């Protein structure tokens, strides 16, 4: 069929304390209204109009999203007020679903119940009982029967008793919802929303209502402690889909993924690691402890050592990285390649088998396989930036700095302390040998 | 008097998407299936007989335990079934307890409790009343007596109010136990073991039953989530033991025991540590936050800066290590010696107050005491490996490479960014000394 | 008005397995005695006494402080006993407020409710009930009016099913309080403190109680476990009241405050982050997973 | 504890003392003249603390019915009494043989004997002893004292 979404996102994010629209804020490192777009998205949307107030300008720059209808408004002056400026925007033969931005993890089955239980000519209403209801919309029902919401304020205390609230969540045909709309009065001195709900039975239409699954669903954020309880539960989730999904985390509670994990068969991912963007993890391997991967591919049976962090990395299998290692955009290690602790890698390669131990660091590099990096060497590569190259079964001495452009050809062995400014030879050996000079007992300070 | 164990360990771990034999999966850092064989070692099992189907050949080779008797099995066709083919393995004399390699956490207390309530000629049974028991065996007792277990299958509305559940755990006579079992029929197609309780209750013995102290004791594996839940059980009962027996955690929950923590008094451990193998901590000893240990001796008063890794090493009394420090075996730290950050320790000892700050690489090295190790100093002892010696009260520039097998006598001194191949002399200086040579107005590309 | 506070803080920490005395363990990296020092300075607490028997020198010693007026006590004899060690030091004219060095979360609110709800000669006293009262000192009301208190020991099984009980925290004029104390028997072997509430009620005065608004502020540690659930207790606190004074954490269940933390706007804290005596951050600071930062300024 | 002297914990104790007790002829005498009259009175209740003073053990039946136990202070109290004794006499000459066609229409005060398929209409009193053989009808309203019926 035809359906389209409008996201409510206007009020005064005022208790964030922010300079950020509040709906901009991150959930698992993602703006609260992106996962409510994507939600709309996923239901199958047709459009997605968005209604803002203050904020506007940044919050259609920090969303891209060509594909978006944005709805401005006055001043905050009516949620109702609000559902009216993109009322003209509704299509009459298309179901119009509504969704706040500051509710984020407000699932599909829970709108893609919504959209079932709405009656023709008529509503689609997501509400809550609620253990405390001490301060929202009743349902009032008569005979069960929908027939109006009342505000925790004119609620006698009888209907204070009314478990059931509403969640602001709710469908209806473009059609018949244009109509219902302009029909409201500002005598708060605003418009509720909560009308068209009276204002449908009172042309005899039924208002039928479904419950989200998870009370999670239809937690709203107003500060930052709701968003971080949204963030824990959030996370919850995600670790126990990868748990489910065959990955072991030694910890889920000490886990966080902000975007995607894509794996294979028999990981194990310990305590305190985060994993950013998209990630792919091969088969049988392990993450060590603290580690944060983002944008990485990590071969079979690759090892991770604690402490770790990699960035737009990639590892065939085999390799091994860790502790304490550091691995940014366009490092490469192929396979069975070992990085050690203290070593940083930068737009290199280090080729089949090759080892990089300790206290180096390694950028605009081609370095071949069977290679020995020791301890301490410096790709002295800044003055753009210049490449070093290695081959095959070289052997580098430790505190070398290998000064680039220069190409040190297969099977070249590089003596300790050695200053590299010109190219090698296949075999050659160089040192950079001066001669240790020496006082006898000497007094030191 | 006498008794044995059959640990039922056979069916197909489907829901945990893994080519390893579920029950191998660890634990606490140890397969499911010791902790189950610790605790019958810890009953006085006098033989442990194994029940396995797939996984055989691995199962038994990632088990050495050269002390087992395992049973092969057709290929899963009866729990009953298993139980026949040790049947013909109990000696009449003894006891058989009956145990799943997927339930761990079993603990000895609730076997030593069930191993008392068996009846002379009877049975033994383990069993736990359920909050929700929505699909589990029913205890069916007359009189309260135990008659017979029902399966969630087969049971009336009436029975399925049955609280009370069978744990699978139970007790009896080795000869009595041979009867019983191949009695039974195979008209789901398999063999109930829970027949042989109304099978009991038939030849006139009753039937006994003790409960376990923890729910957990009897949560069974069968996915990835539910051994993370029992991980974090498992964990927070070693945290909550080295609480009570005098070890302060600053964050209990962030705490990882994984092996064996022998530990005397006033030790301060702070969030995210994680304690491997077989960790000596002496008095007064702190860790820092997140800290890896494993197979490591810490002397009295020693503190552990954060983020340092150590490994198969040891401390003397009032050593200091970290931050961003990496022992490896062999590692060794005098009194009161003390390990910077960025800095490496191989097969090499560092003697009485000696420092190495910053950004080194020490291995197969004997230092002595009072030595000073400069910022950036490498042992440079690959070409097998080579031995470097240093004495007493050197003094070892920033940057130099020593170079292996080299021996500085006491009292020497090494000027900064030298290279040592030859040995040097008690007192004397070393001054690997060039000439800096200066262009003047030069300019900087 | 006038009001002073006495600290008790003399027992054996004996389950706490220690060579340092029980009050002197630190809770947010600072001494449990000092929480509670803390909070008297907060209510204007004109003098501090704190009553301690072994451990002196140490304690004196790692608390300067030299503002303190120290109690010696012979060796934990009796917890009214150490009460009456102070006694002659409470001014006639002031209130004197009773507090236990090994209760460290005890809140000013709590204390300054505690101060109001005091009948003139006479005592404001702390309570509770509880869950599971299987052990405490029960709180005996007759017509919902306190008379005395009942040691968990002799207490009938009717008296078991009081929920109410005793946190040891109360109030009292200075005068009155000399008066009650000196009243009292060793006929345990030992001096109750329990015993003040009764003598009250003998020579007509009114005992009013007011109760904390958290468990855990009466929440009192004999061993580390127990010193452990106060931290987290208090962890999770001070990140919330971080949270809603617009700090992000990315995880407050993962952060750690031991000391004192500025801020402007628009921070964010990741995992694993602990934060040590006193930290400024300015506007949109950043800080990523596992930092530690001491006594720092950041821009 | 008399409700009088009993802690607001206390008065929640249920079970109370119907006054009704047992014990040996000796030690009886014994606990009784060492007691106290410091109500003005001396309470029949101490010899219960008095008891468990030298280490005896005081033990407790329940009755069966409350109306055991329950105290005549004034008519009102006499005739729920009355009402439950004639209740009970009633249903044990139903559950004998004799039909009743209003059980609590009924009145005993003395002794019935009877025999088989007797037939007792409503409001018949029966006084001192009465014999009736088999087959008796007795209609509404009949009094009957002391007499044998054929």
């Amino acid at each position: 069929s035809s359906m389209s979404v409008v996201i409510l996102a206007a009020g005064k994010g005022t208790r964030m304390y922010s300079d950020l629209p509040k709906v901009l804020h991150p959930l698992a490192g993602k703006p609260m209204v992106q996962h409510v777009i994507d939600a709309a998205m996923k239901l199958g949307a047709q459009h997605v109009h968005l209604v803002y107030g203050h904020g506007g300008e940044l919050l259609k720059k920090t969303l891209a999203d060509p594909s978006l209808n944005w709805v401005l408004q006055a001043e905050q002056l009516g949620t109702g007020h609000a559902m009216q400026q993109a009322a003209p925007h509704f299509a009459d033969d298309e179901d119009i679903l509504m969704l706040y931005g500051d509710v984020p993890l407000i699932s599909v089955d829970t709108l893609q119940r919504l959209l079932a239980a709405k009656p023709e000519g008529g509503i689609g209403l997501l509400t809550v009982k609620l253990d405390n209801p001490s301060g929202y919309g009743r349902i009032v029902r008569e005979n069960g029967d929908v027939v109006g919401i009342v505000e925790h304020k004119d609620a006698s205390d009888a209907q204070r008793e009314i478990n059931e609230i509403n969640t602001g969540i709710l469908v209806a045909n473009g059609r018949d919802l244009k109509r219902w709309l302009s029909l409201l009065d500002n005598n708060q001195g605003e418009f509720y929303i909560t009308d068209i709900i009276a204002l449908a039975h009172a042309d005899g239409k039924k208002i039928a209502t479904v419950h989200p699954t998870r009370l999670s669903e239809v937690e709203g954020v107003n500060n930052r402690l709701q968003l971080s309880a949204l963030e824990r539960v959030f996370q919850t989730e995600q670790a126990e889909k990868l748990l489910l999904a065959g990955v072991m985390l030694l910890d889920p509670s000490r886990f966080d993924l902000r975007g995607e994990l894509t794996h294979g068969r028999d990981i194990t991912i310990d305590t305190n690691v985060i994993i950013e963007g998209h990630v792919i993890l091969g088969d049988r391997v392990r993450i060590g402890t603290g580690c944060v991967l983002k944008n990485c591919v990590i071969g079979d049976d690759s090892e991770i050592s604690p402490y770790t962090v990699l960035e737009d990395a990639r590892l065939d299998a085999n390799c091994t990285v860790g502790p304490f290692a550091r691995l940014r955009p366009g490092a490469e290690l192929a396979e069975g390649a070992h990085v050690g602790n203290f070593v940083e890698i930068k737009k290199a390669r280090l080729g089949k088998g090759s080892k990089a131990g300790h206290l180096s660091y390694l950028g605009d590099a081609e370095i071949g396989a069977g290679v020995n990096i020791g301890a301490g060497t410096i790709t002295c590569n800044y003055d753009n930036k210049f490449k070093t190259i290695i081959g095959d079964d070289v052997f580098v001495g430790s505190d070398t700095q290998l000064v680039a452009p220069v190409t040190v050809a297969n099977g070249a062995t590089i003596g300790a302390g050695t200053t590299v400014t010109r190219d090698v030879a296949e075999n050659e050996l160089v040192i950079s040998r001066v001669k240790q000079v020496h006082i006898q007992g000497w007094k030191r300070p």
